[PDB]
């Protein structure tokens, strides 16, 4: 299915790639939470780092919110093509359409973590 034309800003397949790998590293180091409910306390609390969301996430209503919230918050959000290739990028079986990478400023990856961040800053002007 294509990205619902609601689903921006998109990453770009090498953008994709990126996000999807650094979602692997925060998934195997426990610095991610799955699901829209999820995401959202995430933003609530101030804890997360960036929103990764599921263009082709059906229907797209039940994640709509998380571009006004992080707005809100100043938080980076992107979507990604594939709710398939998030979910398995966050080490579950089942697709995912929505994720945030957590606070963790002693973070072994945080360097990857800002460098996905500035990216998806440029996406969001």
């Amino acid at each position: 299915s294509a990205p619902n034309p609601k689903a921006f800003p998109l990453a770009d397949a090498a953008l994709t790639q990126q996000i999807l790998d650094v979602v692997q590293q925060a998934a195997n180091l426990r610095q991610l939470k799955k699901g829209a409910n999820e995401a959202t306390k995430t933003l609530n609390r101030g804890i997360s780092e960036f929103i990764i969301m599921a263009a082709d996430c059906e229907p797209i209503e039940i994640l709509l919110h998380l571009p006004l919230l992080c707005e809100d918050k100043n938080v980076p959000y992107v979507f990604v093509p594939s709710r398939v290739a998030l979910g398995r990028a966050c080490g579950v079986s089942r697709p995912v359409i929505a994720a945030s990478i957590t606070t963790n400023d002693a973070s072994a990856i945080k360097t990857q973590i800002y460098a996905v961040k500035d990216k998806i800053e440029t996406l969001l002007i």
